[PDB]
């Protein structure tokens, strides 16, 4: 696009390269995603231009030209993954964790109210600024393109935040899949280690089962009829959350437990999570 001066490469996304760029006319600084490209995808993505919220990265423009799709986003200076890594020695202070979770739930509540799911939440698509805001990036792209096994650069797309219903082969995802992912990220902020760092679909599932118990018809009606469910799955006992996310307090453990319910019908909604007692003393700290 003749209107954009590339400043520097930001990274490699799932679908294409991302550059920091400047608009040659307006001087606006943006994040420019270049995807090597489907008419249904364009329709779907174009409708995301109206899905505006303070905790969703703004989609400024969608430019389809010469069999390439450019997505022009607001620029944020850092992702949560880098912040977590830089905070590895001391950890992210609880009040900032709480603020971030609160804001992310607001973002989800908004998108879910418009029946738009993310489906591939991970620390790398959560973006932060120096004023204490956090925003969800790439919302809606999974419905338009699918979530592939490998990225455009052949990198493995992480399974760590994937909900069990997806792993077990359900074709119809609900908004609950995003609550699962956010619960995994919450736990990761608190403990400074990924909750379920699976390196294959079955390793991912068995890591979930080892912590939360192997699901059965008691806790998840219909689970044994799911496409990829096998009666031969080992039967692991459920662990206490006290062991899973120390030293998180009882309000946080309660919220996390409800975000990781097996049955997507039982899993807490973003709206209901915002009303949880964990947020009674929520503040908006500024990060290091
Ligand atoms: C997977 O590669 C990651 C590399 C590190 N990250 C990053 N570091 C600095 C600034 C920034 N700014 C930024 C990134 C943005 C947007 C809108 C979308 N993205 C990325 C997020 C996931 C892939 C597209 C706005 N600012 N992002 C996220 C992308």
């Amino acid at each position: 696009m003749e209107n954009f001066q590339k400043v520097e490469k930001i990274g490699e996304g799932t679908y294409g390269v991302v550059y920091k760029a400047r608009n040659k006319l307006t001087g606006e600084v943006v994040a420019l995603k270049k995807i090597r490209l489907p008419s249904t995808a364009i329709r779907e993505i174009s409708l995301l231009k109206e899905l505006n919220h303070p905790n969703i990265v703004k989609l400024l423009d969608v430019i389809h030209t010469e069999n390439k799709l450019y997505l022009v986003f607001e620029f944020l200076h850092q992702d949560l993954k880098k912040f977590m890594d830089a905070s590895a020695l001391t950890g992210i202070p609880l009040p900032l964790i709480k603020s971030y979770l609160f804001q992310l739930l607001q973002g989800l509540a908004f998108c879910h109210s418009h029946r738009v799911l993310h489906r591939d939440l991970k620390p790398q698509n959560l973006l932060i600024n120096t004023e204490g805001a956090i925003k969800l990036a790439d919302f809606g792209l999974a419905r338009a393109f699918g979530v592939p096994v490998r990225t455009y650069t052949h990198e493995v797309v992480t399974l760590w935040y994937r909900a069990p219903e997806i792993l077990l082969g359900c074709k119809y995802y609900s908004t609950a899949v995003d609550i699962w992912s956010l619960g995994c990220i919450f736990a990761e902020m608190v403990t400074r280690r990924a909750l379920f760092p699976g390196d294959s679909e079955i390793d991912q599932l068995f890591r979930i089962f080892r912590t939360l118990g192997t699901p059965d018809e008691v806790v998840w009606p219909g689970v044994t009829s799911m496409p990829d469910y096998k009666p031969s799955f080992p039967k692991w006992a459920r662990q206490d959350f006290s062991k899973v996310v120390p030293p998180l307090d009882e309000d946080g453990r309660s919220l996390l437990s409800q975000m990781l319910h097996y049955d997507p019908n039982k899993r807490i909604s973003a709206k209901a999570a915002l009303a949880h007692p964990f947020f009674q003393d929520v503040t908006k700290p500024v990060p290091h």
